């Protein structure tokens, strides 16, 4: 009726050296002290202050779906026994990520500061929509569909958030809160890299007439989170004046998205065109 | 609108803090311990002994499979609060860190085909097989409320059976990491059983003495089929080396606890004193 686990008879060597990568990676909010950023905090303007609450707000939003409906949607087009342990450190991982964000409030801001942010979160129209299309295809969509969504999402449309600490720890600014965002995107490089892997097996299995169905659907889905992002980040950016290198950040970070899938580049966008203090950060 | 952002900052129960903290600070990992320092020991055993460590561990193996994989998967669907989905994420995760821990003892002790061995029995038990399908029937079928009393009489009771063996060579200064690596285990059941535990009481004291009644009843005949088929468990491993009515007190001592953990009273009058003393040392050091 049922199998046992076996971590001896290993099926795919993928599996075994991603838990030993996943797990050794693992980090608590609560070891960083952030009570030391609290002088580089104090030292930045109202628009600058709002901008990372509305940022770490919108990650945590994100954040949170993967943790709930995300991977619990993934697991269920799972090839070996060991890849559906390996989604569940993941899937643990993800939960931690969403709290972390409220681990940085808690020392930056005030109870009524957080409810601010909240409130701006579960109300705003780009991250309830963009939730709203992430999620239909999480429950509807197919196997391979699913394993596109989660890639484009973390290691592509998170980056319109990342770039922000990133850029603070350029310049030596808030160096613990961008620690925390440091290890969220040394889990999710790898979360990327894995399902993208397992979405390769699986497409090269597809018939060379539903590859080209996938494609198209991938490049539409593709063009439309890149559609509603933008609008997105004039929102945040516009009255502090990044509006445009982050665009050029985003870009970047897509064909990332492709390449861990299995695709060409799409974007001409090069590691240069990035800012290079945000580039610096990310060094 | 569509979704909610998860705020740690607006908890509705103290005990999601709790609980999320005590297992996030109760992580650990199989590669940490040495099992390699327990190789003089485990040589120093009959073929009696050396065949009852795999078939205990390879069982059990199959529950912890069991949980991480359909387990938690069937809890988590019926969750009061968001933080309490991120608290069994973290539960699912250590179901398969317990699960592969298993496959680390197996490495150093056993060679490749002993290996092989082992797995190929626990796959083809009556009695394992019959056992998961109780539970794994009761997770796909069962309603929000049976599914946390299936779930606490398997790792706060019916683990123990198990467990007997690695917590009696711990009391002898016998197989010391093989037994830290158990004795984490059963670290963190043991606050799984409480958490579990704790939420189903909360739903238990909503309904009315009507669906009360019907579910004690559901309860205690799930209890005693278990216990019944735990007894043919027993005697198909412990007979040989003697050990079949110490299991037994074993079995009825924990089983109490899965109660208290639910809310409910002791059953059986079996204690801590009636339970072998280097097992009670192997709990208590
Ligand atoms: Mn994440
Ligand atoms: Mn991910
Ligand atoms: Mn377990
Ligand atoms: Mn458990």
């Amino acid at each position: 009726y049922y199998k046992a686990i076996n971590w001896n008879a290993i099926e795919d060597v993928i599996d075994k050296s991603t838990w030993e990568k996943l797990t050794e990676q693992f980090w608590l909010d609560t070891r960083i002290p952030l009570s030391n950023d609290l002088d580089d905090w104090r030292k930045l303007s109202h628009k600058e202050k709002d901008l990372v609450g509305k940022v770490f707000g919108g990650l945590t939003l994100l954040d949170t779906l993967q943790s709930e409906s995300g991977v619990d949607a993934l697991r269920k087009d799972v090839r070996t026994a060991h890849e559906e342990a390996v989604f569940n450190n993941i899937q643990f991982m993800e939960s931690v990520h969403a709290k972390s964000y409220s681990s940085i409030f808690s020392t930056l801001n005030t109870k009524s500061e957080i409810d601010e942010i909240f409130a701006w979160t579960n109300t705003n129209p780009y991250l309830q929509k963009k939730a709203e299309i992430i999620n239909e295809i999480y429950l509807n969509g197919t196997a391979l569909e699913k394993k596109i969504a989660s890639v484009f999402l973390e290691t592509f449309l998170f980056y319109s958030g990342f770039f922000t600490p990133l850029y603070y720890l350029g310049n030596n600014k808030l160096a613990n809160v961008a620690e925390i965002i440091k290890l969220i995107i040394r889990d999710e490089s790898v979360h990327g890299t894995y399902i993208g892997y397992k979405f390769q097996l699986a497409f090269n299995e597809l018939p060379e007439d539903e590859q080209e169905k996938l494609k198209e659907w991938m490049y539409d889905l593709l063009y439309t989170l890149y559609e509603n992002e933008e609008g997105y980040t004039e929102s945040l950016y516009d009255t502090v004046g990044w509006t445009e290198e982050v665009k050029t950040f985003l870009r970047y970070n897509a064909n990332k998205a492709l390449m861990n899938l299995g695709q060409d580049p799409l974007f001409p966008d090069s590691a240069d065109d990035v800012n290079p203090i945000v580039m610096n950060g990310i060094s």
